[PDB]
């Protein structure tokens, strides 16, 4: 991979693995997002940031402040099959004080159509009381020097599906997937649950039925808070309706509410 | 990748990635026993096997036959950090009417040196009826011409950890792990608990304390079962010992059936 010619954004090519896809030997979007995260990562190391910690400026490190993500939104067109290669750019965008942005396009490295996109909402968080904050101005000048200066957006419809408030499940759900647990596998270097593991739990309560005749077209994941390594989620599902479903992630025994979305489907 | 010069092995880079890794900034072992099964499928299709089923031999499918593994065994000498290329050859060999045995070499690509090794046994089974079979004659000469005719061995020593008796765990375990099920991430393409997943419950009993102090040498895993989509599986785990050597037991929670067996040896950082 590498920062293209004006050092404003950073593109990877992917050669999607067998143990990468689902039944119909094409790439899960658990693989997508994983693919997403590694390109943003090498991003960040391609510009300057440490590996001590995901793109920490000096003045956030000094103050002990990392990125955390808000919101995660995902649109896949066609997921690529195993063997192929998926080309992804990505780049990121000074959203002022309220945080940052950081988007991504996919495409076929073969025919050079794009296939998938994704958006997602940083913002500021104290790594020890895990306070969240607007971002600083001196904070935010250490970094606008790697972003493009103009807007430059994957989801630029003014009315689109990335910035569409989601509401609360109602109990009683119409679907459930009850006592999930993270194993080390879904822990990241620093011992926290990957962002990952929250969209493999949220389509848990999916029934294998739909899964088996439709295709995720999007999903629109909000982050309320961080399960820990020794916390049981259940995951609820409720259909909204193509397929359209409410989805709410929460800790199984007080019920504190840990993630909410949405996901849309096509018949095959 | 690519085949060896005489179409007897298989070579493969990998570059480490961020989600690969554990708190060490190094690959875990699920991410080498991944990379391990990426390059045997590669190897597969490089020397003719369609994708619809791995390493399956023209009268294997005209019979419904399958490999599956019985014994995988593993031992690392370095974890490759995140961000540097490991580069691991593999090559397949007949032994008998037994089954096969796939071997792997897994090196640092900047120094050459070898930084791990590991073997598998696969035996023949009915995709229908699951039931064991040895290899007949006329499968075992068409996939003959794939393997080297000598013997080359990842772990040729007297008497090494690769072939050694697991003994079965007894009741009470020293830890467990209660009430693991596997999630569509731990699903492959033919929707069966991929191979990599039983590592990773079999670890789930360690001690978290045993992990952040020991580093894993070898693992050594028996398969006598396969843990369905909708099965609920227990981690058992017992110290049997600088070095600490644990015993493993998998069995489902429903009626105590076991699906797998096998040792760990760690040693202090
Ligand atoms: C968190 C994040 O992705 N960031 C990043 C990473 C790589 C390259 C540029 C940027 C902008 C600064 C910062 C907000
Ligand atoms: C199961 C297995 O890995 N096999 C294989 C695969 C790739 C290349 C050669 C071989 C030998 C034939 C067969 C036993």
């Amino acid at each position: 991979g590498s920062l293209t010619e004006d050092g404003l954004s950073y593109k990877e090519k992917f050669v999607v693995r067998s143990y990468e896809v689902g039944s119909n030997k094409t790439a899960t979007v658990e693989t997508i997002a994983n693919l997403l995260q590694e390109v943003g990562c090498n991003h960040a190391q391609s510009v300057g940031f440490s590996t001590d910690g995901f793109a920490t400026t000096t003045t956030m490190r000094k103050l002990h402040l990392i990125w955390v993500t808000a919101r995660m939104h995902i649109e896949i067109y066609k997921y690529p099959a195993w063997g192929d290669v998926v080309e992804i750019e990505t780049w990121c965008q000074s959203e002022g004080r309220i945080g940052t942005r950081r988007d991504w396009i996919l495409k076929d490295s073969v025919t050079g159509e794009v296939t998938g996109r994704a958006t997602s909402k940083w913002v500021m968080m104290n790594q020890d009381t895990r306070r969240l904050q607007k971002v600083s101005d001196d904070v935010r000048d250490e970094y606008l020097v790697f972003c493009p200066q103009e807007p430059r957006l994957a989801f630029p419809e003014e009315n689109n599906r990335s910035l569409k408030k989601i509401p609360k499940l109602e109990d009683p759900a119409q679907y459930s997937m009850i006592g999930l647990k993270p194993r080390r596998a879904d822990l990241d270097m620093n011992q926290h649950v990957n962002n990952v593991t929250y969209i493999g739990w949220v389509l848990e309560s999916i029934p294998q039925e739909i899964v088996d005749t439709h295709e995720l077209q999007v999903i629109t994941l909000d982050y309320r808070r961080e399960c820990q390594q020794d916390d049981v989620v259940d995951s609820l599902t409720t259909t909204t309706s193509d397929s359209q479903f409410l989805h709410l992630l929460r800790l199984s025994g007080d019920g504190q509410e840990i993630n909410r979305g949405t996901t849309l489907w096509r018949k095959k």
